[PDB]
């Protein structure tokens, strides 16, 4: 099951403003970007603040830490810049922006580059200089994805951007998927073998159509540290998803769970050793709690 462990809410605050959360490399550490563009530091088990840090201007959607913890990556909704790199090592400093890219990510081998999204546009940023390295779009290749996050695989060597799959040594589009809904671009497998297009699993050799999930129809997906579950939630107030999220088996894609938790989700993340899943959800406006609950 998904026993609940605790639950907070941000220090202080009249109305709790967690939008977002990632576990840090320290353990029982939570970060939690606030609707006020702070980044929080919390104790999960006591639900007790340790640090707090000015991010952006604006609501933060999303952040990643780096595996290594030693840098961040963070989105905000109206902000300019829209995402940004910190470092979490002496001081906490920004050592670059990504002016209007809303959704960056790691590259997931080595960490070395950032790709970032602007609509159906990504681009490949280098973490040392912060200069922008390429540009992926192919007018004649497009999906026009309204929700499009580009992304690498797990060897960094190909992109998925809008549905199209990049040779990124060559920056050739070398596969274009058919579109089937009008909102998720999809998500590389980390077994570096399937690609995850809303309900669709495309075979990366052959490109053929390997299976059909209905369940992950606009569905973010996020998989467990071991690549064993993937965790779903459905998309939907400012709330980014419903109230449920859904487990899978990553080896056959077949249901483990629905969870209901009844209140619109923000964000969930689970730990490095994937004994805990944390949950940011709302209790009303806006005043969202932190839950945590056991694997
Ligand atoms: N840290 C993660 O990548 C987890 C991921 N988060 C988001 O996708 C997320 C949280 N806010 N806005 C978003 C978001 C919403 C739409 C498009 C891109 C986004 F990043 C996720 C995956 C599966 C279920 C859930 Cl409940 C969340």
């Amino acid at each position: 099951a998904f026993r609940p462990i605790s639950v907070f809410r941000e220090a202080n605050e009249d109305e709790s403003g967690f939008t977002c959360c990632a576990f840090s490399a320290r353990e029982r550490f939570l970060m939690l970007g606030t609707c006020t563009g702070q980044l929080k530091l919390y104790n999960v088990f006591s639900g007790q603040e340790e640090a707090s840090y000015n991010c952006h201007n604006s609501a933060i959607t999303h952040l990643e830490p780096s595996r290594d913890g030693s840098l961040l990556l963070t989105s905000a909704t109206w902000s300019q810049p829209l995402s940004a790199l910190w470092g979490m090592k002496s001081v906490f400093d920004m050592k670059h922006s990504f002016t209007e890219d809303h959704y960056v990510e790691f590259s997931k081998h080595s960490q070395d580059r950032v790709i970032g999204t602007k609509g159906d546009i990504a681009h490949i940023y280098d973490i040392q200089t912060g200069n922008k390295l390429l540009t992926l779009f192919n007018p004649d290749l497009a999906n026009n994805y309204k929700r499009n996050c580009a992304t690498f695989n797990p060897t960094d060597d190909l992109v998925l951007n809008d549905g199209v799959l990049w040779d990124v040594r060559s920056a050739q589009a070398i596969h274009k998927f058919d579109k089937f809904n009008m909102n998720i671009s999809g998500v590389f497998h980390p077994n570096g073998l399937e690609v995850i297009i809303n309900t669709e699993i495309w075979d990366l050799r052959t490109f053929h159509l390997l299976h059909t999930v209905p369940a992950l129809d606009q569905c973010r997906v996020v998989f467990n540290h071991t690549g064993t579950v993937m965790y779903g939630a459905m998309l939907q107030m400012k709330s980014p998803f419903g109230s449920s999220f859904r487990t899978f088996n990553a080896t056959d894609y077949k249901p483990i769970a629905t969870i209901d938790v009844k209140r619109n989700i923000f964000d969930l993340c689970t730990d490095t050793k994937d004994c805990y899943l944390a949950v940011i959800e709302n209790q009303g406006n806006m005043d969202t709690v932190c839950r945590l609950y056991e694997v």
